[PDB]
């Protein structure tokens, strides 16, 4: 913790200026008790000036996000495939910092927007900082970095009025998607449940690009990075995400914070797919193309180590806001590929930190510093924090005895470009013909989802495209969807009253791939941290008694339990007024409370119908719901919830109720409650 | 447009660099067709560098906002009270730019957060730019500018985890409120409907501070600025505001945008209260105190002129984002007072623009430029756009013949300090004792609300304080509330399971004041722009017929009509999937659509129960609802809405339906549907 | 050095400001200007600017933020951080406080105090307090600068102001620029003087340590370099910085004639073994024509102590047109006697009898 050396404690002591002079900061200096404020009030000005300059530009993308500290532990000595020092011994531990994010919204936008999500991991290795700046979706919208402002301008708010915030549901985005068909693969992922994850802990991370692992002998293999969640994969449903955006814009950052504080810090297996250089085009697409995945059937995952997040930042601004990641932060044993999206990224991340930091010495901020000595001839610049002793900062020199020395493949453990890499041909601004198949892999992805997942994706597209005003853009969108799947274009067209174009089967096929479905990936492996809302009443002393007994039983198994009542008191966490179904992964009514759910309910302490609305919403959104007490039928009738439904629980016995209700939590969503196209 | 001279047209022509060289920007230059990108690719780098640097720091407060162009027109020659040139002739027109905003949220946060709102107006006068940087609430939280960072730190997200976004519902804010009693007045306004306005058009603006009008003879009078909405006052209900925050984060900016495009540009009467210098302490409080209003019974409003917003910006960034308001932008005829809040603001706004603009020449941005010539000896600085001819930029000079000439009270129409102003006494960092009554005016305000408005305010406080984790903070909050009103403290305490402290009647009184109530300000004066959702179906050709007839008669009265059905087609604006009750001011079901409202209604095209939920939500939130066509009983029964309810409409005849329904839209909210504490 | 950011706003308990209107505005400027230099608000965190005591305040964020603040309730007043940091003032925490006797009275004005209006008496006090040669130098600095002003009207306006200080100054300055001085205006003329403002009159320097002595020698003569080495040891003993100069470097020789100039020395000594370099027909590809003699002559003309060490002085001094009996001109055979006299000269520092006076 270079973070702990820079920590500042203010738990005792008298207020000082920034130069250590004790002062006051509550009243301005004035000429007389009702007089004007004086220019000589240095206390006033130092304080306001600091306030007035507190903000810094938000990131150009991924502005909305949150971070945590942890550790990476290697499972083996990986010398045989990479020279990377953080992977060179069983059990070797490296500190990490991770930031998760959306792409499109500004700071302050809602966590539960539909979007691609960032998953950026810094490894503070003993041979330098290494960053993997990935996303929760393994493919990207575009095939060349020069198009990135085009993609981003199209998805961000229309620039006359700056509407809409954090959403692709507008003409410009679908105009771009429909004119730039490379977008189809990422679009399909973003329109699935991968666009609205349950939490940062319930998504995967991917490096997206093919990279190289380079051995000390100089041989190389091609790799893709996969961070596979140990919490399982899980999504919201859209109608739930929308309400969550309003009720709790901070949902994902709160979830992450709380999991870490409770001792449930999330984990991922850090994995690679590893293939030979000769396989760059063996799989029916080009490994230089970031719109393509390698099916796991062609290349299995190898598990390199464990990533665990287990500590929250001390100061959000200083750590999370100021962390400045770069794919250029590379270490010996890793190399780039000629992926034209990766290639341009290298430029952008060094440049953009000048905007954020306002000066060139951004690598000296505590969160950006390495954990090894720095020896170089970089000097001066605004905000220079070091006092360099070497007064001959040039190479070659004799007056500093030739130091710092050059590092390279054979000296000082230098980074070196993989020596088998070559280039040949004309200097061109031309797209490789090997990149031209934009529709096959979207179809592979779509084929690999379950029927209800396919319906959710169609429904997401129906939602967004129905909000596009241009009839031409809508037609063009159907044209592109039709090339992936005639069925998708037909079902989407039905919602927007246009006809789909005739089937064009060039890229149609029936193939599937493992591991891309959320709903298909079986029950969650753990239910720790999941949220249960127990709906109770201060009316009946039996209701708070039953709530307390359920609480014990659920908290035993690591669930986070919230007892809801009309008013706060001992045992009650939340009022009906502040409660919502978006707040819980499952809801239980204690039978003691059945009168609150009648249609003539009414209280000055919460909005009309709130108790029942929580229960109904939770049911309609596919959550496990139940009534505990043995007079269940009255609440279930008021809800129009069938007692015999999957994921509906009714028991008098607390112990039997809990046992089945917990199986429901693992199932997580009951997908039989959602209507499917015929 | 004033700013037409700076417009750039890209409706034709070939892509160029910033220096006019024709280029391409879709493919990177590579060493071979699958090769690495080249450093000599200047096309790539100039485009990506611009992208990398697009963002600028958000405003330190009022980051989330929106703007429009307009005109101010004077109603008279106001020479007899002020020298101000924009007020010197009946009918005199001056261009304006207004930005509206929330206070606490970052720039992507929801418009319908509970907050104080900004209302900042620039008058581009023939004697310089004059800015009135106001709020929609006439009193401010604190009495000294030096305390602003304390207020804002406490209300903004907790700095460890940056939670929660755009909300005072957390411990730090209520800690500050309870330890700093000056906050009570603004707190009561923010917890009333004024904290969740229906639109920027349905709120007032206030300068907050006492200022001075100064005549050409040097005599002065004390003024408060009031911008009084011609659209009337209106608020959301909290439970509505919360869902709206998710469903449409852009609600207020969209409402303003749309009103201007439809030729319904909003208007305010720009008014002043005018009192003599001798009345600074005549009204039982100190006019230098920004936590106090002057009750209209003691000083009436004088209408000075009309503010009309009628033109949307061309580019949001360039106009809205870059507008840099200053209370320091003052003109001859106006002066400051020794209000210690105002005094410190004068420093802050000049300083903070350096952060935003990144250099000192921010007054040269098109939106910030004046509409008259500039003559001064300000020179150089980053981003200097002028080429100054005068090569002797010093005073006094002979080598530029003594130009520019000094302007003052007697020459060149210079600004001048009101010459009757004086100071006397010790140089002190002390609060005037005349500022010490923090509680009477909060009580005056509370007393001037209707019973249901009082309930809504109590309920806002119950909501927020129930989320405060510290029992000590909650206790301290009740202590302060109790000094305003024992009844308030009792009613709030009931939701959080504490007892309120014994009554302390030092500041209790029964006085009321006119015009601070929303509910009490009679029906809206116009219903133009209000939104009616018509819930129809494609399953019956008669329903769409009914909807079309309803649309014709409602549009004739300038309402914005959305017809909602399962799918889009001619006549249908929105699908049930995208529709929500938060999108309408009133909801009509056409009786041809009754089958969608049954509890077994289901479709793959929208979430279960969505048609009925829209109707139920609208009813519960106090909106006029109805069924048109004659067969009303299944819809009203399914919704549990009584046919004889106020603001419930049931007529066979479209004519009669609309005549009654329109009375309901003017009534706006039916307050009898909300329960009151006994 | 480049990053140090000073401010008169950096004040401590026991010091306070006055209502000097120049000082009052400075307090604003120095806080504001560091934003320009540093490009962000955390300039007090640069090592040179940090205090040597703990910092406890609620300043947060900003570009370049180096601290990680633990207090997550950075507002006052608070209970959630127990009311810390506490307010410091006259009576608690050794706070800064404004001197309590200070007051203000009267109108809010943009007017100059009439008490500020005598612009000329003190300039005259200062001028009166200089020695005659110092007065001449001041006049000569004005004649130099004003003679480069192209505007005839500006020049007249200058003599109008100077004349209000001293008619004599305006006359002597006017003579160089071909204008007539305006007639005497004696409102602010006086004969008063004040101690300690004169440089020339502040006696010999109190130390000559660090002053620079150039020894002009030659590689022609093994004698010349021996004399230079003996001089060097004797001068270095008294903490002077000695530079031996010759045609080319070698052991004992610090600088070539090519790089040397009289501006590099406070005193110049020629060793008499080097006399041949000082002739008018001296010439070498290793230095500009006349360079050795020019160093000596420049040093003499600029008022420095000069001398010849070894016993044979008259060829050098005649080549240079320097009278052997001049004040601050030294001739001795003995190194010890040479240095004893020469060091008196270094303490005198400048021999002002070598500069002409008006009238
Ligand atoms: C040519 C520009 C460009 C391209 C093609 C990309 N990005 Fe990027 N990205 C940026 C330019 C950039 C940036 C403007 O440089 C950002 C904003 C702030 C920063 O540090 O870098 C950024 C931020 C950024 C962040 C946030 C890091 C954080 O939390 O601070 C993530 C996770 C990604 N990007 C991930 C990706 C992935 C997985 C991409 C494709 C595979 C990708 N970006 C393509
Ligand atoms: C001492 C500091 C301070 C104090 C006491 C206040 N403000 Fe302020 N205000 C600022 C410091 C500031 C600022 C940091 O200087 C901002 C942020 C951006 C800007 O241009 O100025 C600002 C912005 C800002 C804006 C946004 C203008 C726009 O849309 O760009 C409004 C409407 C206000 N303020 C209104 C007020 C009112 C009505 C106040 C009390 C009566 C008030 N402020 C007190
Ligand atoms: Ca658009
Ligand atoms: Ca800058
Ligand atoms: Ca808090």
């Amino acid at each position: 913790s270079p973070l702990a050396a820079y920590e500042v404690d203010d738990s005792t002591g008298y207020l000082t200026s920034d130069v250590g002079g004790p002062i006051q900061d509550q009243t301005s200096l004035k000429a007389g008790i009702r007089g004007p404020t004086l220019l000589e009030d240095f206390m006033f000005r130092q304080k306001i000036q600091h306030f007035d300059h507190e903000r810094v530009p938000e990131r150009a993308v991924h502005a909305r996000g949150a971070g945590a500290h942890g550790t990476f532990t290697s499972y083996a000595d990986w010398s045989n495939i990479t020279a990377a020092s953080f992977l060179n011994a069983t059990g070797k531990q490296t500190p990490v910092f991770v930031r998760f994010s959306t792409v499109a919204g500004s700071r302050g936008s809602a966590d539960t927007a539909r979007d691609v999500h960032g998953f950026a991991t810094r490894f503070y290795t003993d041979e330098g900082n290494f960053d993997i700046v990935g996303n929760n979706i393994p493919v990207f919208f575009i095939q060349d970095a020069i198009q990135f402002p085009d993609l981003i301008h199209s998805v961000k708010p229309r620039p006359d009025n700056e509407i809409p915030q954090a959403a692709t549901a507008h003409d410009s985005a679908w105009d771009f998607f429909s004119q730039q068909p490379s977008t189809m693969h990422t679009l399909f992922w973003a329109m699935s449940g991968h666009g609205i994850p349950r939490s940062y802990r319930h998504m995967d991370g991917f490096g997206v690009h093919t990279f190289r692992f380079v051995k000390d002998d100089g041989s190389s293999k091609l790799i893709k990075w996969h961070f596979k969640s140990r919490q399982g994969k899980a999504s919201l449903v859209w109608e739930e995400a929308q309400v969550l955006s309003g009720k709790n814009a901070d949902f994902h950052r709160q979830d992450l914070w709380d999991a870490i504080e409770s001792g449930n810090g999330p984990e991922w297996d850090v994995c690679v797919q590893i293939v030979d250089e000769s396989q760059a085009q063996a799989f029916g697409f080009d490994l230089l193309d970031p719109t393509k995945i390698i099916p796991e059937e062609y290349a299995p995952l190898t598990k390199l180590g464990l990533l665990k997040l287990d500590r929250n930042p001390t100061n959000y601004f200083a750590e999370t806001e100021q962390v400045m990641f770069q794919p250029g932060h590379i270490v010996r044993g890793i190399d780039f590929t000629e992926d034209p999206l990766l290639q341009g990224r290298l430029f952008s991340y060094l440049d953009t930190q000048l905007n954020r930091n306002g000066g060139p010495n951004f690598e000296q901020l505590p969160i950006n510093m390495p954990r090894v000595p720095i020896h170089n001839n970089n000097r001066d610049g605004a905000g220079q924090m070091f006092i360099h002793r070497n007064k001959y900062p040039y190479t070659p020199n004799t007056l500093n005895s030739g130091y710092p020395r050059q590092a390279n493949q054979n000296a000082g453990r230098g980074f070196f470009t993989a020596p088998g890499r070559t280039a040949s041909g004309a200097l061109v601004r031309e797209v490789s013909p090997t990149f031209n198949d934009h529709w096959s892999q979207p179809r592979l992805f779509f084929n690999s989802l379950t029927p209800v997942e396919q319906q959710f994706l169609v429904n997401a597209m129906r939602f967004e495209i129905s909000l596009v005003k241009s009839e031409e853009v809508k037609k063009n969108v159907l044209t592109q969807l039709n090339r992936v799947s005639h069925d998708v274009a037909v079902r989407v067209a039905a919602a927007i009253g246009l006809g789909a174009p005739d089937a064009d089967d060039t890229y149609y096929h029936n193939n599937k791939t493992a591991g891309v479905s959320i709903v298909g990936s079986g029950p969650l492996p753990t239910i720790k941290t999941l949220r249960v809302g127990i709906l109770a009443t201060t009316s009946e002393s039996s209701a708070l008694d039953q709530a307390a007994q359920l609480r014990t039983r659920l908290e035993k198994d690591g669930l986070v339990v919230t007892v809801v009542a009309e008013t706060l008191r001992e045992g009650v966490d939340q009022t009906y007024s502040t409660a919502d179904a978006t707040g819980f992964d499952g809801v239980v009514v204690v039978d003691g409370a059945a009168a609150l759910f009648a249609s003539t309910a009414s209280s000055p302490l919460f909005p009309t119908g709130r108790p029942l609305q929580i229960f109904v919403d939770a049911y309609r959104w596919g959550k496990p719901v139940g009534v505990c007490g043995g007079k269940s039928s009255e609440v279930l009738d008021a809800a129009d919830v069938p007692e015999d439904g999957d994921g509906v629980y009714s028991e008098e016995s607390v112990d039997m109720f809990v046992e089945e209700f917990e199986k429901g939590l693992a199932t997580f969503r009951f997908t039989d409650r959602f209507a499917l196209d015929s």
